[PDB]
């Protein structure tokens, strides 16, 4: 009866509240995706419990074992009913779970320390004084691994052999590396996280140039679930009421520190 | 066996070629959605025929008869297998047909003649010297009709009573009215058409301000169709190959006249 909603810690989508150790159940979390889960549950009329995904991953298939990890895996193996997180809509995931229409749009983008002489991906690809990298797993890394576009193929060729490794484990690590590189590191990450960080102190990063692609985050359910259709319609309803726009403003811009 | 693909004339999505009267079948049309139909058909492996929708409408339900008109109606009543056009993904349509993930993103936007002193929707709502309106039917008009947001409610209140009528029948009429108003008419229309027109001679219009909402166009199929899943995956595949970006550039920007 109580619906299991898998998600993952990532600012400002899902975060522990400051006093979370005094709170219980859903009340210990806050963020965009926390607010979105509450609005979807009200429209679909369900009771639910937020569960943080055990392995801390989003979702990819191990090439050797064929096992799906992360939140995707939770849905595929029947351990969760719905995933609500910044889970990028990609063909390999859509083949195994269902995604709602997108609740947020985004693209891969470039984050630099203010003053770095880079304005585009082409600017990065042409040189190597300024190192650049992606998270060590995820949709952005796969974008580069799989691209057949000249400039991105060149970038992937550089990133896979660069030493020391240009890959980072978490968004916070990628950000700290831009901040502590003295302008010699640029981080390639989703425009949404890039936009959020650009409004946080110390106000020393910025998003530069256009995005390299155009995609969306979606709410995900197992294939065949009776919740899929109602969740999808709930997302469109919230879009048309202006609620997704209000939530983005609330968590990115209303209390922007810059 | 041959798949019926319903669509509609709208530049630069679907247009007759200059010598179309000497050509037959699919070869008489060209445009973004013509190229998109060809790429989807190749991936899904189907033979198809493009049919221009008889009533020249996109899709809405008559409040008296309950009958669906336009391309949506063609799908619902079984007269077409797929619709490929700038058909906006909206909750009322998604309740009755299936949409693919979005192949293009867009929002309602404002088109002005160069020099008009308007930079936002708030600027329009505050005054009446510069008249403003939408197409007489479609998603944009319904956006305003249904909005509960203060500024848009005020705009809808003005538009519904304004005399002479601020509504127009077609994009071309709305555009001609901006061009022939001497700066006293602004047209509210989807950002995609706004962007296209801004690159056509005489180069005297522009898109101003941000978009008022954020949505997408989708390829549509009847509910239950065996083509729905393969079409959806085809759209994601083309997105990830960069083909949707290439097609947008081809039809909007590569031969831009401005
Ligand atoms: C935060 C992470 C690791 C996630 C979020 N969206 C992508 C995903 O759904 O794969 C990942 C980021 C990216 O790959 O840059
Ligand atoms: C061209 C037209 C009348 C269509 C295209 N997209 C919207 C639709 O799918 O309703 C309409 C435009 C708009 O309402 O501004
Ligand atoms: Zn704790
Ligand atoms: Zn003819």
């Amino acid at each position: 009866r109580t619906i299991v909603v898998t998600t993952i810690l990532e600012s400002p989508y899902v975060m522990y509240k400051k006093n979370h150790e005094q709170l219980e159940g859903n009340e210990r979390y806050e963020g965009y995706c926390v607010d979105l889960a509450y609005e979807i549950a009200k429209h679909v009329r369900i009771k639910y419990k937020l569960s943080i995904v055990g392995d801390g991953k989003y979702g990819a298939r191990d090439p050797e074992t064929k096992i799906w990890n992360g939140m995707v895996g939770e849905l595929v193996y029947g351990r969760a009913d719905i995933a609500v997180a910044p889970l990028t809509i990609t063909l390999v995931r859509e083949e195994v779970i269902d995604f709602s229409k997108p609740f947020m749009s985004l693209g891969i983008s470039i984050m630099i320390k203010k003053g770095t002489p880079i304005e585009s991906a082409e600017d990065l690809a042409k040189q190597t004084e300024i190192a650049y990298g992606t998270l060590d797993s995820g949709s952005t890394k796969e974008f580069f691994r799989r691209s057949k576009i000249a400039v991105y193929e060149k970038m992937w060729s550089y990133m896979k052999s660069a030493e020391p490794s240009v890959f980072t484990k978490t968004t916070a690590d990628g950000v700290a590396r831009v901040r502590k590189s003295k302008g010699k590191f640029a981080f390639l990450l989703e425009s949404t996280m890039n936009e959020y960080i650009e409004q946080r102190k110390p106000c020393d990063t910025m998003k530069v140039g256009g995005n390299l692609d155009s995609k969306g985050y979606g709410v995900a359910t197992p294939k065949g679930s009776a919740l899929g259709t109602p969740v999808n319609l709930a997302v469109l309803k919230l879009s048309e009421q202006g609620i997704l726009d209000k939530l983005k403003n609330k968590w990115w811009y209303d209390k922007g520190e810059c």
